[PDB]
């Protein structure tokens, strides 16, 4: 027993060789701004522990996102402060306009820079063969670029991925989970939506790293080009693992388990049994045949691993056949 430890294949040392300041967000200090100095407009949504509107800055009139942090630890505050001062002016990140307190109920906020999105629900359906290679090739830069700046998003799914399709903008969103690399480090896999959570997450193997926004990106692209989101649809942690298998199949589940010696959840072995690996090609159909390619099969499969240190890098991810051409580099 004892699980096998892991190491991040790439940017492994790189909160070590930084001083404290970037990565020990308990000890970074705040100067707290003013929400006076916006207008709500309308509200956006709301997250476990957020409340989100779509603001005016008063002074500029210009349009901004305002995420009021409802109660949560002012420990998870400070750190989601951190990553995004830490990435600001990184390509395809969202940009932290302000840090904010409510005159009143004095309740933090963080204003961010606006996005024209179109739900993903009614843009997806829409997107060319071209478009989802530009918006996957969009989202690991801001992938690669976290990843070398010591950052895990932990929760990369079409909610958090803004699209502006006139203007063929992107921004990465809610660094709200994302986490600083330390190597030797078991993080908690109650993290990412349950549909783009990666077998890591699901197997409870708590020491992951980068690789695992790798897993949740192949997740959104299998829902793209074979136009069925989520791609993996269970109704629960333990479904989705049984939704996963059975396209990957449990050869590769059970090898990766073993490899790491990861001791499976008991309730998984009553639902896990034997299911033998379903090809790509399989899913592939008349409807999305446009969007399909050798290349795009290849870079899925690729992506799409149990064993987390057998996942593309977003380096290796942007060098592939399926981005020839698609960008200059
Ligand atoms: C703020 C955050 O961390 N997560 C979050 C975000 C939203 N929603 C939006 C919508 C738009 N843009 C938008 C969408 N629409 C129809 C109009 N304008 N933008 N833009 C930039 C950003 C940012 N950051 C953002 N967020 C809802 C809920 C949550 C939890
Ligand atoms: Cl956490």
């Amino acid at each position: 027993s004892g699980p096998v430890p892991s190491r991040a294949r790439v940017y492994t040392d790189v909160n070590t060789h930084r001083p404290r300041e970037y990565w020990d967000y308990e000890s970074h200090v705040v100067e707290w701004g003013n929400q006076d100095d916006y207008q709500l407009v309308r509200k956006l949504g709301r997250g476990k522990y957020s409340e989100v509107f779509e603001a005016i800055n008063i002074t500029n009139n210009e349009k901004v996102v305002v995420k009021i942090l409802k109660p949560v630890k002012k420990k998870k505050i400070k750190r989601e402060i951190k990553i995004l001062e830490n990435l600001r002016g990184g390509p395809n990140i969202i940009t932290l306009a302000d840090i904010v307190k409510d005159p009143v109920s004095r309740t933090p906020a963080l204003v961010f820079e606006h996005v024209n999105n179109t739900d993903f629900k009614q843009l997806y359906q829409t997107l060319t063969d071209y478009d989802i290679r530009f918006y996957m090739y969009e989202i690991l830069k801001a992938l690669d670029y976290c990843h070398s700046m010591g950052i895990m998003h932990r929760d990369v799914k079409p909610h958090n991925v803004m699209i502006d399709h006139e203007h063929r903008k992107l921004r990465l969103i809610d660094w709200g989970l994302a986490e600083f690399y330390h190597p030797g480090q078991e993080y908690n896999v109650r993290v990412a939506s349950r549909y783009f959570k990666g077998p890591e997450l699901l197997v409870d193997y708590q020491m992951y790293d980068y690789s695992l926004d790798m897993w949740s990106l192949g997740c959104m692209l299998a829902s793209m080009i074979f136009r069925k989101e989520p791609f993996f649809h269970g109704h629960d942690n333990y479904d989705q693992l049984v939704r996963i298998a059975k396209v990957l199949g449990t050869e590769d589940l059970y090898d990766y388990i073993d490899k790491y010696n990861i001791e499976l959840d008991p309730r998984f072995n009553d639902i896990l049994g034997r299911h033998s690996r379903k090809r790509w090609e399989r899913f592939v159909h008349s409807e999305n045949q446009h969007l399909v390619s050798p290349e795009a099969l290849d870079f899925l499969d690729k992506l799409l691993r149990y064993d987390h240190q057998s996942r593309l890098t977003a380096r290796e991810a942007m060098e592939h056949p399926y981005f020839y051409t698609v960008v200059k580099d």
